[PDB]
Order: structure tokens, then C-alpha cells, then sequence
RNA sequence: UUGGAGAGUUUGAUCCUGGCUCAGGGUGAACGCUGGCGGCGUGCCUAAGACAUGCAAGUCGUGCGGGCCGCGGG
């Protein structure tokens, strides 16, 4: 079936009267390798529910992501609240260009080959969220012209 | 279209802002520890401070008159 990558796992913490009391939160992608990408944050009171109750939400978030031999049709911009990725399309013999979280998302969509650029907040999350919507506003030719 | 990776650190925890720091490459280098050979590079970045000694620009007797020495006789 589809491929998980625990991207985040991190501890939070609440107050009470008594002390500090935790949380757990797990930022996982979950791909199929060949244009099937979904990311899910799953917040959970220990680390085990919490990676497992975020490849759950994952696998309702998915995106299309239309590859072309390995890359992504057109450059392409996004920000999500001072978090912006950069991503451009790269022949074959290049490799797959980014950081370890835009890494995850593209390598488990099946992008073999592509240029990627992080800027602003490189904070994991936001960055993660907007390299989703990058990938989620990649056209083609055929859906340009469907379009026009 | 051959080209673009980030991370640590402000909080109990969060997001942002922001500075500091790190991983890379480079040097006419220097310093420590260590040191087998070969090739090709390359070596006063400071006092354009001061310098012993030798050498780094001479050559033509097919321009000219001469002193010397050596060779053939007058
Ligand atoms: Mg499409
Ligand atoms: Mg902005
Ligand atoms: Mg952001
Ligand atoms: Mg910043
Ligand atoms: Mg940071
Ligand atoms: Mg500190
Ligand atoms: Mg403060
Ligand atoms: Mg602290
Ligand atoms: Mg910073
Ligand atoms: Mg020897
Ligand atoms: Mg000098
Ligand atoms: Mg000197
Ligand atoms: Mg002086
Ligand atoms: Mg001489
Ligand atoms: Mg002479």
C-alpha cells in the first residue's frame, strides 16, 4: 500500500497547578511513490497514538501532484504565512534538491528530480503545509487549455 | 534552461520577528602534533628598513693609431 515518513515528532506542554503536563505531536507525509502524497498532524498524550493518529489524517488529505518524468510541470511559489517554498523543475540526472521536510513530501509523491528552495520561517510545519499547496496548484498543458 | 537542502539557540509550551553560531569551499599562509618517496606548482603579504662579498651588459681588429708578448726573415 501507500509509504509513511515521520517527518516531526515533538513534545508540548500545558499548565495546571502542579506542574507541566505534555503533549505529543507528529507531522507525518504519506506517499504511494507514483503521484499519491497526503500530510496529517495527529496530536495524541503519548507518541505512539500520535504518529499513528496522524498517518490516519494523512491518508484524507491527499493530492494529485501530476509528475512529468520525475518532475514537477512549472516552477512554482507559495507562502503559507511568512513560510514560503520555492519549487523548480529540474532535469533527469539532477536529483531531488530540499530540505529533510519538503524532502519527504516530494520524495514520497514520486518526484525524483527537482529544485527546491525554502525561505522565510523554515518553521517544519507551516513549511510543510505550504509545500502541500505548491503541490496542489501544479498544472499541465491539457489542464490549461481545458481552462481557456 | 543541467541550476537553488539547511540546522542550533529567546518560551512552561506556541507562532512570528531578530541577532549570534554551525556544517561547505578557498588561501603566497602561519601554529601545534606527526612525517616515507616522486612530479608539477610555489615560497618576505611586515621595514619601498639597512646592507659584507661575487655576479646580473656588453661587443666590433671587416672603422683607427698604438704599448706588450709570441710566430716567418730584413
Ligand atoms: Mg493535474
Ligand atoms: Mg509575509
Ligand atoms: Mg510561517
Ligand atoms: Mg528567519
Ligand atoms: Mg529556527
Ligand atoms: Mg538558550
Ligand atoms: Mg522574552
Ligand atoms: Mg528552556
Ligand atoms: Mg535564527
Ligand atoms: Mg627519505
Ligand atoms: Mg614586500
Ligand atoms: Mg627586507
Ligand atoms: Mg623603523
Ligand atoms: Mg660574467
Ligand atoms: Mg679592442
Amino acid at each position: 500500500d501507500f509509504e509513511e515518513k515521520m517527518i516531526l515528532i515533538r513534545r508540548t506542554a500545558r499548565m495546571q497547578a502542579g506542574g507541566r503536563r505534555f503533549r505529543f505531536g507528529a507531522l507525518v507525509v504519506v506517499g504511494d511513490r507514483q503521484g499519491r502524497v497526503g500530510l496529517g498532524f495527529g496530536k495524541a498524550p503519548e507518541v505512539p497514538l500520535a504518529v499513528q493518529k496522524a498517518g490516519y489524517y494523512a491518508r484524507r488529505n491527499m493530492v494529485e501532484v501530476p509528475l512529468q518524468n520525475g518532475t514537477i510541470p512549472h516552477e512554482i511559489e507559495v507562502e503559507f504565512g511568512a513560510s514560503k517554498i520555492v519549487l523548480k523543475p529540474a532535469a533527469p540526472g539532477t536529483g531531488v534538491i530540499a530540505g529533510a521536510v519538503p524532502r519527504a513530501i516530494l520524495e514520497l509523491a514520486g518526484v525524483t528530480d527537482i529544485l527546491t528552495k525554502e525561505l522565510g520561517s523554515r518553521n517544519p510545519i507551516n513549511i510543510a503545509y505550504a509545500t502541500m499547496e505548491a503541490l496542489r496548484q501544479l498544472r499541465t498543458k491539457a489542464d490549461v487549455e481545458r481552462l481557456r
